[PDB]
């Protein structure tokens, strides 16, 4: 029988004997995702082109998530890609939770109408101190909930908590996220590798050899296919649904990768581990990295466990 | 001054001194595209999941186009990816046009929600009385119009005719395509290359060398960036919008290429040429291939003229 | 065969051998109506209530019809209830048609969410001097097309021409008006009467007597049911679809009624007659009044011919 | 700050320190209302008219409320205009609440696109017996919550509880009910009376005299205006919003009134009293009537307190 995100999250809160504060936070996030979706699909674009005779989506998306998270009364510290410093919620609206998000991921793909998305990770504040930026410098092991919305051919919200990974399709006729994939697990091994090979000149030798194994298998088998949308949400989601591997490794220029630990790599690493996949920087599990800067980058290699393991094997040889 | 697709096409038809039959065909196709977009964005999916207590998308898309074109009274021969032979329109609903289309391109990977699209090409028939599939076996240079709808982060219709290429954004709030880019032209030279490098082991020596020049430039310029969504409409539309080059060349599993000439390669070659770009098979312009089978494949290299020229210099070396 | 409003107007124009100007006018009206429908249904209301941390509907509606008609290149004079003088279209955008319209009928009614609508009538300019207000002072008999959009439980457009009356339902999933009632004809006699009985103290004695025959039928048949939405478009649409009588009659406090001749009475009077109905002031056919003010009022009694004739019999008796 | 129905209801639930069962109940109802709204506005009607080559709205709406309420796990007994006997939820899905509802109200107005609605009343099961139709025969006084959805020019949900009455506007761009009117109170005295005067021949003398005081005021102030949409939800909501009085008194076809006590009269009476208005049968307060039949009928007079009292004075004089 049918299940909605609103009802699924409410029942989970009841099972967990929560006070309803994280439930209100998720409710507010789901609302914001729906309004971002509506804007990404360009509803109302006709009023921008004179049909009756204004703000970039990056900014609007951030404002939507910021205001909805603030007005939830569930959050104290908010970290966003769009903000230099962490936002400390005024004390009247303060709750226990720390949220790191990317309100619109995939900026290079906005103008060509390729898939984009929203990423989020949720922490419970651990300090006794006044809430500050330091409450967001937790390792991803500490995540309480994380996931993303994909604004692709359809809009899907993927939500991961300790109970597992669940996928919800947004039905736009009724503005309702519908549970369509329950307790999702990733394939043990896939057949697609995903990275920007235009950086090949700057590749670490382990990355160079790994990719070469994908195109010219030593085990006679057939070569992997290649995909790279250029939007982390789209590429990571395909990895979940299809299996395979995704890599934004440290290249000569970016010696710590490009993607941001708090609101891109950690949320995706958490979805992956909860789905029976893996997420490594090469040196360690992504969720084991202890950050020191809220905007700090990390290298990320993630996906099916047989694939990540094969990469790590190559990486160990080279180190 | 605001303009819609319905009004734009109608005025261009008045300037053309058309009898209205092609305009009626194009209205019908755009209605179909709006209904494909709705299904693709998963409107009503809550009913499939039991909200009140099943046709595949590409089958439903085909039915939408087939029915809207037949009932336009403008067509006589219809070629689709999903039908073995050409559909001859029943006599009472016959007009003069031939339409070759892919109703849902990239549809095999719809399961991961990556962008998807509809591609179409329109010809005037050559036959005089009974139409046949011979009316579809024309070279792309005979196209009267061609285009595509992209179901991406937003839905956009790109329409090309002799007058040039125009882009329309679907405003879902009112179901109108809004003219947002008129008389579009690709940039002379781009910075993105797009192909499935997973087939590298099977590349012709010309493709191997060209891709090598993009990753390790001879003149030590910046290497190109790589993008491969895996859906032709998405990869081609980005090529139109951002410039660069898109390749689906011959490999082992596909020695004449994989993409279909009539309703994948030819309509995109036409869009590209009308925007000042190029589309080649390597040996000849795509639009000059004379087809002998409605489902025949063709290699395709397309995009910015400087990039396609640079590929063709490498190709002529290996003749 | 499925038919859309666009395709139906377009084929009607080709059958009438029109040059495309009227078709372009109606296309523009269609687009404006879908945009009004969207604002009436409160799309985007969440932004006015600060979800991301402003025209009134009658004003927005007027701007939409005004802008879409001007940019149609099909009109020279535009009369609106929201503007004191006729609007003269700038010479570069001038067509040959005169449009009188009420952009959002049902004022008493917006705040309580009851049905509202748009009424329009279209004349061809008869004079050969430069477009002026006098070009709109034509009797309804000269109408080339008229009709209305109803924003009710669903949105529907009713379009009347010489060919007859047709009804189109707006499907909001795809933003297409769908032909659902062709060549509509009104019942010869209804069972509903529609007027504001709160004015009973001021009624013309004929209206008093006529309403008494509907509550106390002298043949001892069933009394009529009463319905008075208070929104002309809703009450007259129901009159059209169910049969019956709608009255906004002259009393002595308002010897010309309340409703406006040019953009309320004449359009519904024309829709009625083309459906086999009637529409009278009590003294003459509404469509036969020669207006002298673009805002002059007219009494109306309209609906099923048996009912209207029943009323005129009572009216003649009081003379 | 912006507030949604999902967030308001959850916050009121946390305050009352509920277990979340009632909150799940209202969530499911909210989702059903949205899906009914989408069907009422004829989303997807194009597919019913053959765009690609079914129930009455009554049945579908019932199936939507019925299935959503069952799957909430919050209910044990369900009573609906569309079902002869009370439905007893299977024990695995049983909660403690009893819900009586009209899933689509205003049946005579469906076909002419006039406003229609949904009405609901929520009781807690008092008896500790096996759940039965008996558990629904409580007087309105015992109502935990009630309200209605109006599918008018826009869709609005009106929800009443001990805490008061609140109004939520459906934003269809995002499928979210947005709090727009808080703690609503009706005017002390209105200027509109609402009833079907078609039954004038059957009215009792109290009703006849009250209506005569509204058309011919003894104090010689201005007569009230008349409005009768013919859908109870629409007329009752205009009564809440503008003030005045709504009447469905006994007539010859309906000697105990037409409107039904459990799922029409009691919810609207409850909303009225929580807003500072009144609702009587003429003999008692609606909320005081102890029902013996789940489909039993009652006459009803409701609106601004002064108007209901002025009618009651007339009713008292006629004794
Ligand atoms: N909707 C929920 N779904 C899953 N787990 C929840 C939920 N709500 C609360 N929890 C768990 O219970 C803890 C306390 O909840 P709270 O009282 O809302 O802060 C959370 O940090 C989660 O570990
Ligand atoms: N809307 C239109 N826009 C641009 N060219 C058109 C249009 N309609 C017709 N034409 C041109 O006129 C030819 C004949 O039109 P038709 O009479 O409708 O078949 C077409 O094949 C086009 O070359
Ligand atoms: N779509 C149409 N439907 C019905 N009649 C039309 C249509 N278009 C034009 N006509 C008729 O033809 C006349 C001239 O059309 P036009 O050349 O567009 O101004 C109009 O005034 C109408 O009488
Ligand atoms: N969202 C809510 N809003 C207002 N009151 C509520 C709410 N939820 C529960 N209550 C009150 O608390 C009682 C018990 O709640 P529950 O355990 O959900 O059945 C209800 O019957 C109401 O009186
Ligand atoms: O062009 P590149 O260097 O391959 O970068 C693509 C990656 O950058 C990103 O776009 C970074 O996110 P932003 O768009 O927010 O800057 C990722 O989504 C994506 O994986
Ligand atoms: O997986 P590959 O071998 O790279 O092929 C991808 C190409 O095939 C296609 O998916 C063909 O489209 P369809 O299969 O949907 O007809 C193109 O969209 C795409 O360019
Ligand atoms: O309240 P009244 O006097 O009975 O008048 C109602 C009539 O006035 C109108 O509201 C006039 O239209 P406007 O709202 O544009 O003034 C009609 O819709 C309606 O039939
Ligand atoms: O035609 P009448 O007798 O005035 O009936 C009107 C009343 O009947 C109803 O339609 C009865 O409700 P249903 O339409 O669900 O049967 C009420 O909505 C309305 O107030
Ligand atoms: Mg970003
Ligand atoms: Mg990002
Ligand atoms: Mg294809
Ligand atoms: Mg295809
Ligand atoms: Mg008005
Ligand atoms: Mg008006
Ligand atoms: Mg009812
Ligand atoms: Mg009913």
């Amino acid at each position: 029988d049918v299940n909605t995100l609103t009802r699924f999250v409410m029942e989970e809160g009841r099972k967990a004997r929560g006070t309803g504060e994280l439930t209100q936070l998720l409710n507010s996030l789901c609302t914001a995702v729906k309004a971002i979706s509506s804007a990404v699909r360009k509803a109302g674009i006709a009023h921008l082109y004179g049909i009756a005779g204004v703000k970039k989506l990056d900014v609007l998306s951030n404002d939507l998530v910021m205001n909805m998270l603030k007005s939830s009364f569930a959050t104290c510290v908010l970290v966003s890609e769009e903000d230099k410093h962490a936002i400390i919620v005024e004390p009247e609206k303060r709750g226990k939770y720390v949220v790191c998000f990317d309100p619109l991921d995939g900026s290079s793909n906005i103008d060509c109408l390729v898939s984009v998305g929203t990423i989020f990770g949720i922490y419970r504040k651990k300090s006794t101190d006044e809430p500050s930026e330091k409450d967001a410098l937790q390792p991803g092991r500490n995540l309480v909930a994380a996931g993303y919305a994909l604004y692709g051919s359809a809009t899907m919200l993927v939500l991961a908590m300790d109970c597992g990974v669940n996928c919800f399709m947004l039905d736009p006729a009724i503005g309702e996220f519908i549970l369509v994939d329950k307790d999702v697990k990733i394939k043990k091994k896939g057949k697609i590798y995903s990275l920007n090979e235009g950086y090949a000149k700057d590749f670490d030798p382990a990355v160079t050899e790994y990719i070469q194994r994908k195109k010219f298998p030593p085990d006679n088998s057939a070569p992997y296919g290649a995909r790279y949308v250029g939007s982390m949400v789209a590429d990571v989601h395909r990895t979940l649904v299809y299996g395979g591997i995704f890599l934004y490794p440290a290249n000569k220029k970016s010696p710590n990768g490009k993607l941001r630990l708090l609101y891109e790599c950690n949320p995706m690493a958490y979805v992956m581990e909860k789905a029976g996949g893996m997420a490594t920087t090469g040196k360690e599990a992504v969720l084991d990295v202890i950050p020191t800067d809220i905007h700090q980058r990390a290298p990320v290699i993630l996906g099916s466990p047989d694939d990540v393991l094969e990469f790590l094997k190559v990486y160990e040889k080279h180190s």
